[PDB]
DNA sequence: GGGTCTTCACACCGGTGTGAAGACCC
DNA sequence: GGGTCTTCACACCGGTGTGAAGACCC
DNA sequence: GGGTCTTCACACCGGTGTGAAGACCC
DNA sequence: GGGTCTTCACACCGGTGTGAAGACCC
DNA sequence: GGGTCTTCACACCGGTGTGAAGACCC
């Protein structure tokens, strides 16, 4: 349910609670009395809803207020049981909304592509939202393929093996004086869907919940397409970050540095789209900051120097995510042969 | 006092107060019912003692006991007149202590920098705290200047003109295209003293506490070297985080990888010594990743690699610190005309 | 509750409070104004769970953090009813947290001990915290009996009256002088199970918890084994002591020399085990000091010299408790007709 | 001044005070802000009187009064300079105050002494305080010399080098098998005058105060009969404890059951008289359990039981301490060739 | 490179909670 | 007049000052 | 029998369902 | 109309949930 | 002895104090 239900709350399971108490069970390094469960406080909310295209109601709703309720569903919920007890420090009332935020946010993306699939394939443009149909000949050999990646994920593994070498190479090639090239991994990969699966019916099939059986879809889509997409073809990378700090927006360029200096050099990519999604960048100079030259052209010359950050996006309602990855799509896919 | 005396902080004055109340009134967007005085706290504890050259008890006292102890002596005065009243946000004691760290740990190698230059201009070795002599021949050109940095200064200020005239078309080339160099400023710069200080006392009286006279001046003699030091002589930078985590640890990297290529490159500075200083690095794989080539050369091929970070320092006392710029001092003074 | 609900304690009652306000009654010697209900905070914090056997992130914490944790859940209390008025004396914050130290560790082995009685009796290898199986042919004449002591307990009553004969007729022997053999009892007897319990259940069931039911169980399960095992079947003999200074190591000497004398010599046995549990040793030089032979031995020449203290033990954890007495078990156990 | 003069703690030095801040100076374990001087109490409150031997009025005041007063002379002194900071912990009060009835007590009958090797040497019965004269025959080679003992001495060092070696082979075929006879040392050894002081005026010439002059003369005595006194001419051993408590008497049964086994035994003294002198014998039943025979003698049948400890002394006055002395210098020095 | 100084073990009692034997009428 | 209740010894560690051996350059 | 006390009108906004005009592609 | 004062970006760590590699006997 | 389970690094934002540039009349 999405508006907390007094009695779905009482019809589910002590495993599948939104808050276990962890208070007869510390783990040696925080004195956490009481957890606030991520994966069943999207299942609890989400579980039968989707933002952006499902009841349009919810999609015209402020996107900091979908993005933070099931953080206000589990408060809810945990005086209801633990009555004068419950205590969820504000430091763990930011991990668990970032993460909704990175992971709510990618599955209404998901949406987009498995619609943009549709259309590709000769299949229709599903219309129960009205979202208008974008202006692109339509051919099979379009449809991308959105994945969320994990913690310690390098994102190298997803390139065909002829070209994961030339990277491998570079960094054995800087462990030989003791270094390395240690990075931070994008909270969202979009690539192009392989020729392996251009009539798999599982990158067409929308996704309506966010339950766990379609939840663990989302987390290890990412597998299948694990050594497939050659290196001119992954199209946009997400950083997600709920809101910025004047030191924090640096941690996605250190992402991205690294990011357009293998693919652009060892791996001879264009340009790859960098673009960071925040809500609240209110108390930083962030899309000034945010105007910065990358570092890996700046020691030949000046021969080709550009933005390491596409746009700084700032996402009003649900349905307006969905809109600008369409016109995102509509755009890059004109350069594939169709 | 260090340990909180009843009767001073009732001779203090409620503008000199540790804790000033502001719940009469807000700043429009954080509801801080009571504020911690950073810069009262730093001169109630540490106004009549330095740590690592006075009282040798408190030197030889953890690290993170020393700082972190004006935290916890506001708390004993917050619970004294605003009884049950009292509340600080830990968000609160964490962006003081962390100050508390960037201004106490600068403040113990500026009497590190005056004894350094009281040998080299052919005074002793002041022996209060048994500090071992360093084996350099002592040359009056020698003598260092530590200088703590503002939150928005940019660091190419210091540069002769002469050389700063190419960092600001490096500059305003970029912005011919709507770009820039954004960048964070370390917490310390330590560059040596040039030719018209070679007489002055002001770098040679030691500091015997952390009252607001010699706690303007540790934030204000960086003014006084504005456009006076050579690029080839900033021997160390030193960034100051108090813990580690494992994203936190990125932005000191973007702070080098532009030292590096600034200096690198269009300064033609050989190799600036960029370091951490740490007390919590538990909890990440901090040292491995700190094992990080530099962006900046990642691009002419092979020609000259090397970390971005020189080392990540762990100080166990505060003696320890004092101990370890020495043999800095040591070392890399060896390498100039004496 | 292990860590303080703020409603179980509003939901106890006055008489079972952690702490009794006898501000209203003096005891004519001491001014306490508040104190420490000793069994009350053990059935409180360790009411519903036991260290080593339970909730195994509660068995890799310090051990200096679960033991003292109910004197820090009692200071909660106090600072909760009576606001401002709270004073328990340091030197009372001692003797409870000591004997705290004294039961629960008492009653960590036990559990120890039973789960040793049912691998014993043909019943399996309780797993369900994974300790290792011990390398012993199980025979039912092998269960161990763990004993926790009074205050004023001589332990002569504990041995079958053919055997306590001899005592008392060296004891009245001594009377004819005005004399006498006054020690201290030790805090836990280690002996082994006589004839008449081995089918009874009471020796089998493990224990769940500390409260006031299964806490008189712990406190009393001595008289049930008052005059029943022969002097060569008393196997280990621990003192309890929370930290060690430089002269308080040697009250469990006097008690192991007394042991040493009553046993090796009158009664005859070969050699009793005593050992000391401390969790601070450091301020002394107790592990040399505790290389002490016996004054028994030192008069008829040197037939047979041995030490007087087996071993100083420094439990890390409370799993590590468990883990030592199950290896103790694995040995002394072999020397009996299995 | 006995009395706390307001003038002369204002014309002492700082060196010379009654409390030295120590709220500048930790010393890595414990927290001490105040520090009470130990040499420095006893030389202000002391330091022109000496209890039993000057201005009678003070020797008959209750002995509890006597010691005990430098403590409350010193918070007299910390409530002046320190206003309102003033802290000395009951443990450190414990401490000094037991260690000032060590000092103390060695002090007055170090005053019996010297009248009584006056009236052996045929010098008079100084009567300035009515002391009864004692009724022996007067011999140069009864003269007994107190000694005050360290708090790391081992007493064997005290013996003659023939009868040195007996123990030290004692010792080290001990070591054979790793082990030891460690011991605590009695806080006072009384012996008996050698040949090589027949006619020194040291041991004569009556101490007026208890200045740093005559305290450290008081210990250091012990050094200049450091190898010098047959093992049959320790006439009395007296361990200094101000209260008693159920296990803290047992410290002195293993400081005498070591000292009546390397005397009776390897060295052959008949019987060395040990007994303690306490102030509060209060909430023990410790008169009772003193009445132990001695360890040593238990083994090789019944030949020789005695005490261990020969008498537990309760000193109502300062007087009464000495005028016990007197009447164990009157029957224990009869046993010699006068 | 024997002096200065930072460390450490030494032995220091005191306010304690609880069980068992005392107190006292009925 | 065996019950209730007021007492008492039991064994409980923890913050301590000072001497002697450590630390370290010169 | 003017004080005490039980009553009453005053003016206080806030969460609402539905019709009609908006929104948007096709 | 240069002073006073109300604002804002700066850089500040700390308590976190979950996946994957560790731990350990059997 | 491959399973179960105890651990750990990962990347998670949010309430902050202070300096410098803003605001505004005089
Ligand atoms: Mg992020
Ligand atoms: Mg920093
Ligand atoms: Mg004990
Ligand atoms: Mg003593």
């Amino acid at each position: 349910p999405f508006t907390y239900s007094i009695e779905a709350t009482r019809n589910l399971a002590t495993t599948e609670r939104c808050i276990q108490d962890i208070r007869n069970a510390p783990v040696r390094n925080r004195s956490t009395q009481f957890q606030l469960a991520q994966q069943n406080m999207l299942a609890y909310t989400f579980g039968e809803v989707i933002p952006g295209f499902a009841s349009a109601g919810i999609n015209g709703m402020d996107y900091r207020d979908v993005i933070g309720r099931p953080v206000e569903n589990a408060v809810t919920e945990g005086t209801h049981f633990f009555r004068d007890d419950f205590r969820v420090d504000s430091n763990a009332k930011a991990k668990v909304a970032g993460d909704i935020f990175e992971i709510v946010s990618s599955a209404v993306m998901w949406n987009c592509a498995a619609r943009w699939n549709s259309l590709m394939v000769g299949e229709g443009w599903r219309s129960q939202p009205r979202y208008s149909r974008p202006t692109l000949s339509p051919s099979p050999r379009r449809q991308v393929a959105v994945l969320n990646l994990p913690r310690s994920f390098d994102w190298v593994s997803l390139l065909v093996p002829e070209s994961q070498e030339v990277i491998e190479e570079f960094r054995a090639g800087l462990r030989k004086d003791g270094l390395g090239l240690p990075t931070s991994t994008p909270d969202l990969a979009v690539v192009v869907l392989p020729e392996e699966f251009q009539n798999d019916e599982m990158w067409r099939e929308e996704i309506a919940g966010l339950t766990r059986p379609n939840q663990i879809l989302l987390s290890g889509a990412y597998q299948r397409l694990q050594g497939r997409v050659q290196p001119g073809e992954i199209s946009l990378a997400v950083a997600f970050k709920r809101s910025l700090r004047s030191d924090r927006l640096y941690q996605p360029l250190y992402e991205a540095n690294v990011m357009q200096l293998l693919l652009e050099g060892k791996l001879g990519a264009p340009k790859v789209e960098f673009e960071v999604h925040t809500l609240a960048p209110e108390g930083t100079n962030a899309f000034v900051t945010y105007e910065a030259a990358s570092l890996y052209g700046l020691a030949e010359g000046r021969s080709a120097v550009h933005r390491a950050i596409r746009e700084l996006y700032v996402p009003p309602t649900a349905a307006d995510l969905a809109r600008r990855f369409f016109a995102f799509l509509n755009e890059r896919m004109e350069l594939v042969n169709g």
